Parts: structure tokens; C-alpha cells; sequence
């Protein structure tokens, strides 16, 4: 079920953040199952959360 989520998840986030997609989905999944749900189900919170991780790969580097 979860790699079923990140098979559908990849390409949306690829076309939000290219240079980073497997980085950010690989995030994305360790992410709860509810959380999954709710990102495949609304692209604006998935939006919201590829720029968060974003900014964390940023901040942390």
C-alpha cells in the first residue's frame, strides 16, 4: 500500500521540485499512513509539505 502511494506521489512531487523528487518522496513516505492519505488526496497539501521538506533539506545543509 505505501509503495502504491509513492509510485502515484513521485511524479507529482518531480513536477514540484525536479531536482529533488526521490529525495523529498522518500521523506513523503516515511510520513504516517493517514498523512499519505490526505497528501495524494489534495495536491494543495502536498504543495504545502514538498516545500516544507524543501526547506528543510536547505536548512539542515
Amino acid at each position: 500500500h505505501r509503495q502504491a502511494l509513492g509510485e502515484r506521489l513521485y511524479p507529482r512531487v518531480q513536477a514540484m521540485q525536479p531536482a529533488f523528487a526521490s529525495k523529498i518522496t522518500g521523506m513523503l513516505l516515511e510520513l504516517s499512513p493517514a498523512q499519505l492519505l490526505l497528501l495524494l488526496a489534495s495536491e494543495d497539501s502536498l504543495r504545502a509539505r514538498v516545500d516544507e521538506a524543501m526547506e528543510l533539506i536547505i536548512a539542515h545543509g
